[PDB]
């Protein structure tokens, strides 16, 4: 709706360095869906371990990112539950398509499809100039 | 039937740190199996960020780790390919059922499934187990050499 | 009793990167401790000892034990209300074999004496790795 | 020619902490070169510049346009085959806006004159100045 | 009449791993600073600048001496309750001497003008290692926010 | 000029980054005695742990600070031994004095005692105040 910096992400999500992994929501519509994106700067933490010979974001870090956006989501639908901590339950057909590499800007949308009482399941997609980097069809979380 | 230790990991796995999550290969099986753990601390990097208020391990990063064991069996399997870096190129029915904790080591297995030379195409399923109870399940992993 | 990572951190004082004690999976007040840290390669001081070869830091292997003594002496007696802990002596240590990442290292510490509100304890400590004795400190002195 | 991070870390000699240039979009030798910094949460120094409010260094910025000019130095003349470059000096620094985490600094360092080599430079975050440096003085050694 | 780490971290809201001043062992408002800060090779920025040659860089020195400004700036005049000072510019930067591990930046700074109805002071900067110039600065503006 | 920088340090001692704590080997005669600096600022990984609260340098860095300095001793007393990795095998007679704070210069003497298994002594200084003892340091 209106843009939600840094500052207001950390006050929604308990996850601090180095494993926050959104940098900004730039549209998020409370039970529908969220678009937030994520700077990839060779200045990260993981890059000089994955890999040394050639810098290639961990796919894992990008269900990772996608899955802390769609936790913003759940967590800004409904705080009835007062309780920011959320677990991943399961996840189901990820797909990685292109190397998301550094200098690039991971743009990421995730969609509510389920809640209920918590229990939620979200679908998610990455994008790097307008190119899908990574589907994920399902992610389930639990409070 | 030996123990594989790390340095012979870093010999593999193109994986350093903060981001290589095999302490130790107790079990392998060429074309077949492979069985090792992830030793749990709370003197990891990430425990910092996830989360300062309750320190459990990012299931992503059991997900890493058995993927990287994944990748050990490959290897040691079939390296006429000989090039190290190889890349997720899917994952399929990931279940978390508990958490895993600093204090707890993490044994792994992964089972490879289906290998062709053809691209370096690779599937493997994969289980994570903290004291005899599984706390992740893996029904496919898919894996592509570069 | 049983003391997990989040109970450790409301006793100890002690944060990244330099809290070493994982599990509290014995104790007995004023008398004994035994804990355990996870010996991982996935830890900062592993990149700089060493490149070539990963041994755990020996004075690491002084400070988890130093830190298992420290939680006993604040459940033991907490009159005190003061957890910041100072190392004031050490005596006798001795470094049998290397410790590894992938390994466990099996702490116990006994304390010895215990001057009360003073905060001069004193304790020994032991510390396993598969039933193998991997470090022994005679005497680690405490100031509170 | 544009350059990817991988062929940036042949040029420069800078690592992890302290490599702040991601990608060369365009480069001419002798006169102008271009490149972007990526600003995100996840960089070591957000956590202590500050922890109430995040906000990139200015003094890093600086390094980042530093870097940039000193690729550029490195790719117009390499007959002196050493890629150590010192700053020797720094003038007319002026920051306009913050940079905060998500925003991507767009970076444009000039050559004046090479000898000792001399550059100005700037930077964007979507199209406004965010920084200006007027001469960014550098010694080989 | 010299400030402590504990203390700079009341004046000061830098952090690991971006505080750089150490000590502040003398200090007159209104008028001038001096600290150090000690240089170490178990600083994380060493890694990467650089692996091949251990340089502690030109632009943190400078961030080091504007730190120790800023100190200046905040106990100087502190009926704006506010310790997050930002860079406005920073002007004739001259660096002499690499500054190596195992050095003691030694650091003085200069109040030039303060004008309370902005937000605005203007400082200059020197560093010394072993009493040889290190750094200069001519000007370092900082704005109040 | 008898010193050794950073740059040398670092061919004698294989220790890197988070764990090298010695910056300045200031004087040293083989087989008898070395005297090192290590400088301790705020910006170092460890004092954001220990502690939180009041930020003091672990005994135990102390240890291992005086440790590597004796390390480049026998290292360069006799270097026919060609192999850099020593291992700790003990230490005895450590007793803290003072609190090492940031700001603080760490200068550290440590002396051979025997050589054979090699026994060392350590002290440390800060503004000629002694702040630690090691009666005996054994490397292998
Ligand atoms: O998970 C990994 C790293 C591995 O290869 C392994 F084996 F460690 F899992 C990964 C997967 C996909 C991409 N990508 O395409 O962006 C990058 C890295
Ligand atoms: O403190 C060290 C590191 C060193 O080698 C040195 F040189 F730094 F002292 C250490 C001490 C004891 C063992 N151990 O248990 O065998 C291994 C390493
Ligand atoms: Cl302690
Ligand atoms: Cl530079
Ligand atoms: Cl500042």
């Amino acid at each position: 709706d209106t843009s939600i910096d840094i500052e207001d992400i950390k006050k929604i999500l308990p996850h601090r360095y180095p494993f926050l992994l959104v940098d900004k929501v730039i549209y998020m519509q409370p039970n529908k869906t969220i678009i937030g994106l994520k700077q990839v700067s060779t200045n990260e933490p993981f890059f000089n371990g994955h890999f040394p010979q050639k810098q290639i974001m961990p796919g894992v870090l990008q269900i990772e990112a996608l899955a802390q956006l769609a936790g913003i989501l759940c967590l800004k639908s409904d705080d009835s539950q007062k309780n920011n901590l959320f677990l991943f339950a399961g996840v189901d057909g990820v797909r990685w398509k292109k190397p998301v590499l550094p200098g690039d800007t991971l743009t990421m949308q995730a969609n509510l499809i389920s809640f209920k009482s918590g229990i939620a399941k979200l679908s998610g997609v990455g994008y790097v100039n307008g190119k899908v980097v990574i589907n994920i069809s399902e992610m389930t979380f639990a409070l």
